[PDB]
């Protein structure tokens, strides 16, 4: 018999070990004091990637022979419906495995124990019916629009002091982006500087390049041009200007290298040109400006369409950047974030991305549950009764699944800056009482009414995680006759 | 000549160790709650090969120095007559070796113990034409088409939580396939996503490739072109040099030649009404612009295995140089289209006039467990083809094995000297199988042995090992049956294979390399 | 992904060691007795670079595996806003790590302590707004212009013999600079010549080139031509040239020899291979021009006429562009004995140039010499006991961090630091804002009389930077770098 | 390596060690239950050779420094005269060295003992004409063709279950081979598919090659063409340089010349009706297209040994340049087809007018054991031809050996001791064969030797060792007899082979080793 064939302690052990390694990096990731991690791999890579977004980093690397890559793969499917909030789904699945060592002690066919997954099914649907849910989300909405879930996504981030304001801003972006238009060209970049808003909302696309030191500082009623013996050269210079002056051209964007002679002309003319502009920015721009047909210098007049509300290069603080705004279409937009400048700040890139996808499905699902772990504690109180009442080893299955839910309250609290045991202690009493609105308040250090906060979780997050968490655990109970394995 | 010299007992030890190692990995697999395990090999494979079928996994890799690969090789010949169901045959041979320690204490000649192997042929009587087996297999059959044996083969396999449905599907595939044709062009692939059914049973042949973004979405009344030689043209055997030509107007001569190559492809193609072009290799860029405007869909670097299968299905192609079109090419016309299965974009060839060959498509939840379907798929194809045309089956769950065991113990004493001891050791070899079935179950093996024997001795052949139950039950209610053929060949298989292990050192042939 | 992984107690230690190593090198660089440090590297380094200014040397090199480069990187953003004065911000951030040993003694959760940083948010108020004052820096100002902060800024620098005079000069530059809105046109170079003044203030831009050992010395009502393309034909250049009255030609590249004979007879001074960077500033200065082919003259070119001449300075002969109409851009020229200490001036100026531009805009400053530093410590001690407690242990620890600064300033000076710290606190608690550490005295004295003051901006930004940067350290692992192994 | 450091008596030891090493390996080979051995070597070999025939493996390899190959080399001359049957002669020679230890304490002139070999001719002239004999074998013969000695040759080999049937087949092969025509063109190969018969008789020659994917599947009324020179054209007597052409304009002239080679082959081909072309070497690509359209099957790189044999079979041909077709070549037109032996593909040439040369194809149930058939077949082919030609035989199963042993023991003692001691040592040497026959039989050796001697001493020549019985039985009833020639020349040759052993040490083959 060839190859390494493992199922029993052998499969379970490897599954066990894969889950424990992932949980330690991820646990610090969740909540207000969530920690940013940068990964550098020695060999076959040359830089450190900053991602404290659990979904993004896990997808990127297939580090070991032990099983975990497939478990990792299913999270992204989750991340398109809701996906986000905080990365808690992976952590819960991992701890479920730890009780399995206890299971070897009971030394029997563990498949009967598989009933825990059945238990997961009732518990999953139970949280889909029991408690209070939002009835709002009218469309546009005066202020139930945000200050809610994005804030919870933001809760996972330290930057959430001035930032909670920024989170509010993201819904304005979604309100403009809904209906017939698809969830297309959305661009966000953080910047160096300090103001009350700590962010500006553009009515257009944001780019980072400059023609040269010479040229007009900014342009208004702007026109945009996008392009795919020495005396003879001058003819190229003049044709450009002759076509240029009549239009009133204010800005030129070129995907590739730009010839030096025209640069001189642009400065005097009052026209801003961009050398080697990135192609991806351009495609988003075409949808935004109304598009144009890009070919040879014949491109001018009406083959070119150009929006003109306002194009300017503005110092936001440290580094100069160029702002395109006021697109007539409204389908494609850009949001500019600001911060104190840290890896923790790059964390915000995750948060907003997390926020845009969630609202798209918030209107479509018309269903939500309370955030801050309110949903999770309530399920736990109900499941505890269930374990003892049922007969057999089935009860063992049911009891272990129930205690898994305990960690979410603990994980949010641990990164809070407050002691988890007391938190776990106080939290359970409130939820048991039958008070659904009450949950974990990171800001107050204890428990409070999150309805006021407005924090809510989208309906899709609870149903996909609970059913799919099974892969981590199914491997555990296929059989447990305990023989070999190759631990790590 | 060439060291590694072993004889008698020294030879037995290398042999003895190989048999014990194989049994523990394979033991887990047998029965309704069997085992599926993930294989990593590193350096030359770089992926997870989790295999349920003992036969499939054993053939793929020759892991170590001790001899066992040859014993493994023999199982496939058994498979190419049926040798599947649930893997049990390898285990019987392994336990044969344990009695050998007993044999040294015997103090007789060890090589007429070997004559015991002819006894194994005699043992064939116990499992052959002994006990009623099955009825049915009318042809096309309304309800006996499946939900029987495939389900049991699958029962030992984990995938059966959703795969038991897949198993039912496979006989539909055999009904279309069976006839004087024999067994060709059955193409089956696994998909990285899907629905509850987890399989879609396509009308014809399924391939996954696209010409490029520019080109028409569908073609109908389709013509198919297959070429041995690529579209690419230039260098030949001898470059003649990397060239620049002596002036301005001769550069044009080389450029012009490329245009002709374009011209031949369009002129021949348009008359035929060419809907799709499939080439097993690199495709030259110039023709690609042409195909888009024409309304023709081409496939770059199509796999040769897919192409040959397609040729049988379409009606064949004579694959030569650009003269290849019109009648040297036989094109079947129905529909060729690129469709999305439910996730990834694939191209479907269907509506084949021949009808001889068909394609099965599988879908899943994206895990190690999903790749399980790929291996189990191979396992399923073998069971169903044989079950319908052999018109014979035996009760599963080890029911057949215990009944045989009761009769064999009696036989050894009955014979006189030399014949008696050899045959008895073979007889006890049947006893481990009941134990192996129960052990993977998660239920107590010792309890199982005494209760099991009592039901078989009594005469009720239906009773067997019920893993779901944890005790002994009625096998027939389950619908668990084993192909008749697996038992007939295994008895012959075990006899020749078991003593291979008793004579060992390092056995021959592979085919000259 | 692989990497090197450290967490909670072990990760903190690596952070701990990086902070302590930096503080010892930087501590010697504070106040009138600051020590000059010299460094050498091989590969992309050409020669020994010696920098008093902590920010300049730290930015240049990421020497080893331990984490510290990002903390270091941050100080420069502060520098554009102000940064300098004396390097102390790095020291305060470093010492806050010492209380971490105390945190293990706490034995619970390091995150809760982090609340003190919020308490610091309350700060940047009580430090300077309240407690210590400076009422002045009204605008331009007759005598508070200098003989103040620059002297302290240069105190850390050994140059301060002749150099303190140089420092006085720097505030004159700010006065012209203030009004329009922002800094982006100041150029500073050092010369190999020597004089008591040790510096000349140029009303325009300074460049170091000559046409050749021929051509007129002086041009009048000068017109300036800048060309993108090289001169590498004779008649076209002269015909266009004569009509303009062309006094000087500057080309950013190789120049062709035939033209050169013509320029001398005409009475036109040309510059060969003038650096592009100098030219770009000149364009803003002179109104700019479009530097095209030989169609360049007349209208596409703009020229500023005042005085362009070659004048010897000390030893070397330099060419002076001056009298710019715009007024936005100005050039500072420094001269000295000619030693690594002289190069120290290059390090030293990027410590005073930035401060002054900011001094007019803030309209606020604080007394220097650590006067602000001890007073803030007295105020913060009260805060720890008043806040109920979680925010208190953390807050008290921050307060004691301020105690080291008085000690570091004294240590540099050549006096017993504890005695110094001791005498210092009594004067600050008294209510006299002006009183501070007088290193020359060896005791405490009136900071205002010898003039030292610190920009308001340095203290308010540092509080935000030192604190927030320090907390990222406890949670952050690996830090951006190559890290093979 | 310089000085061996062995002295006079120890010189004897090197001979002594060589004899003991060889006897154990050959020991399993003898008698109805024998073991098959596989050898693996690195250094100018290939992949594992398996030899049941002791003579074949010993002859092929010069493994080590001690003397033995010269003894070994001798067995082949025996093989031409008779050879095979079972390998026993090597075993007896090795045994005689064991008594030499007894001889050292026998403070007696060792060379006198040599006279034993002088009287070893007594075994030579006494075994001959005083025991058994065969007098039949008329020619072809209805039942004496086999089911005799070949079965005995096979008996030494375990395969005797399915295999004894195969041995019977071999005589059919010898009968067709007999007449005034010569010993030419015999070829045997095995197939990996199971059948009870395990063999098929092919009327013609078997080869395994094909023209390509295109071409008619089979041909009928076939004409065969063999070429001494390759289809490839360019080199000629004078190369014309290794050039090509300075552009692609002038490339056309060279290409045109190629077409003429294509034309000559078709013109000559069509008139003849040519159905198959066989060439021993590389085949040029251009003609390949021609053959497919014409309907002619050609073979690329055909092996020369098969070809030469084929020529005798087809009536032959004169192979030279392309002038070679029509009358210069003679072809046999019965049937040439590529047929699948239910498994691995191969091509069959059949219906030869000459009848002089024929080929045997064997099929295997599934094991190492049927490569054994290659091993076994060689033994069966040679033995039967000898039985008819010699017109003499002796009883098998060791019947001959015990009788002679009884006769030898009396002569030594009753003659003068100088000639007596030598003779007596020789006598007990014959004793081991009875022991080895029983040893591989399955019964205790001690009991067997004892019961054996009493029956032979009494006077029944027919009685011998019945391995199936485990005791002594009537040899004649089982039909086992040994060719008279195997006994006749072994006694003479063994006597002169053993003599070279005691006196001479170091000896071996060629240098580099």
């Amino acid at each position: 018999a060839g190859a390494d064939e493992e199922r029993a302690e052998t499969a379970r052990l490897s599954s066990f070990i894969g889950a424990i390694a992932i949980g330690d990096l991820v646990k610090s990731t969740l909540g207000p004091k969530g920690m940013d991690k940068i990964l550098l791999s020695s060999g076959r890579d040359a830089s450190l990637m900053v991602t404290n977004d659990g979904a993004t980093i896990l997808k990127n690397i297939g580090v070991d022979n032990p099983a975990a890559k497939v478990l990792v793969d299913m999270s992204r499917v989750q991340d398109d419906e809701v996906g986000d909030g905080t990365t808690s789904v992976t952590v819960l699945a991992a701890e479920l495995l730890r009780e399995a060592e206890s299971l070897i002690a009971k030394k029997i066919h563990p498949q009967t124990i598989i009933a825990g997954w059945r238990e997961a099914t009732k518990a999953a649907r139970q949280a889909l019916l029991n408690s209070a849910v939002d009835h709002g989300s009218d469309e546009v909405k005066f202020r139930q629009d945000l200050m809610n879930i994005a804030g919870t996504t933001l809760s996972s981030k330290l930057l959430t002091h001035h930032k909670d304001h920024f989170t509010k801003l993201a819904v304005e972006a979604v309100l403009r982006l809904k209906g017939s238009g698809n969830l297309e060209a959305i661009h966000v970049i953080k910047k160096l500087g300090g103001s009350l808003a700590d962010s500006y909302l553009d009515e257009g696309f944001l780019l980072d390049k400059k023609i040269g030191v010479n040229q007009p500082k900014r342009i208004e009623n702007a026109k945009i041009l996008i392009a795919n013996i020495e005396h003879a050269e001058k003819e190229k210079m003049k044709e450009k200007v002759e076509r240029i002056l009549k239009h009133g051209i204010n800005c030129f964007i070129n995907r590739q290298l730009i010839y030096n002679y025209p640069e001189q002309l642009f400065g005097a003319a009052g026209v801003m040109a961009i050398e080697h502009a990135d192609f991806v920015g351009v495609e988003r721009l075409a949808l935004v400006t109304g598009g144009e047909i890009a070919s040879t210098f014949d491109h001018p007049e009406l083959v070119k369409l150009g929006s003109c509300k306002l194009i300017e290069e503005v110092m936001i603080g440290e580094d100069k950047l160029i702002h395109f705004s006021g697109v007539a279409l409204g389908e494609a937009c850009t949001i500019v974030l600001r911060g104190a400048t840290q890896q923790i700040l790059d964390e915000a890139e995750r948060s907003l991305h997390d926020a845009l996808c969630v609202l798209a499905q918030t209107v479509k699902d018309s269903r939500t549950v309370y955030g801050g772990g309110c949903s999770e504690m309530l399920m736990a109180h109900a499941v505890t009764q269930l374990a003892s009442r049922t007969p057999g080893k089935e009860a063992v299955a049911m009891e272990s699944y129930a205690k898994a839910l305990r960690m979410l309250p603990t994980i949010i609290a641990d990164n809070a800056g407050y002691d988890s045991a007391d938190l776990v202690a106080q939290l359970r009493a409130a939820h048991s009482e039958g008070k659904t609105t009450a949950g974990l308040d990171m800001k107050e250090g204890t428990i409070g009414d999150m309805s006021v906060l407005g924090i809510t979780e989208s309906f899709q997050v609870k149903r996909q995680v609970l059913l799919s968490a099974a892969e981590a655990a199914e491997v555990i109970l296929r059989v447990d006759n305990i023989i070999k394995a190759a631990p790590r």
